[PDB]
């Protein structure tokens, strides 16, 4: 679709079979969800933002649906106000910005 | 134009005769940049996200230019570890997510 930003660009995601309501973000190198169980091995980091940085776990090869499209790649769960979708799954569903 | 999300979407502005670097951000919903001289009153607001909320100047009507797009509305300053901007200015230069 073409999402104009009048508001927040909100869409459903679906992960670990829980649908989830999740931000497209560019501003956001990283897939940020909030807490729950994934399968398979994490490893802990740090991520930064707008107020200083938050402990997530980071998953790899995690598959995601997002808003009927379905990526592959790293999600981090941690204290995030807000789930978000960022570059590195938007670039596989070809989200670009346009003007 | 058309812009990809393999890297950073980092353009030029242009905020008080100075040029910039700035972040597109979707997941923003107001215009942040770092610490500098803007014309006119502020008035106070909060701004939240991945690791709490900074305390922000906000400033109306200020001339922007974005990637050589002219813009005129709301930037707030305050201590953002990038320039954002977000959606109040994506939507005047006419920004939309395409995927
Ligand atoms: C700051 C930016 C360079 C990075 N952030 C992504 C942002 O899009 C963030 C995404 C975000 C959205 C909502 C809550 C928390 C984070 N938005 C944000 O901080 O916006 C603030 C300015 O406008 C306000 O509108 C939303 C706000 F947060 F409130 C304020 S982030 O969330 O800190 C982030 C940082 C690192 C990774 N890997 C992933 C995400
Ligand atoms: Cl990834
Ligand atoms: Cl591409
Ligand atoms: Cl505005
Ligand atoms: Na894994």
């Amino acid at each position: 679709p073409q999402i104009t930003l009048w508001k927040r660009p909100l869409v459903t995601i679906k992960i670990g079979g829980q649908l989830k309501e999740a931000l497209l973000d560019t501003g956001a190198d990283d897939t940020v969800i909030e807490e729950m169980s994934l399968p398979g091995r994490w490893k802990p980091k740090m991520i930064g933002g707008i107020g200083g940085f938050i402990k997530v776990r980071q998953y790899d090869q995690i598959i995601i649906e997002i808003a009927g499209h379905k990526a592959i790649g790293t999600v981090v769960v941690g204290p995030t106000p807000v789930n978000i979708i960022g570059r590195n799954l938007l670039t596989q569903i070809g989200a670009t910005l346009n003007f």
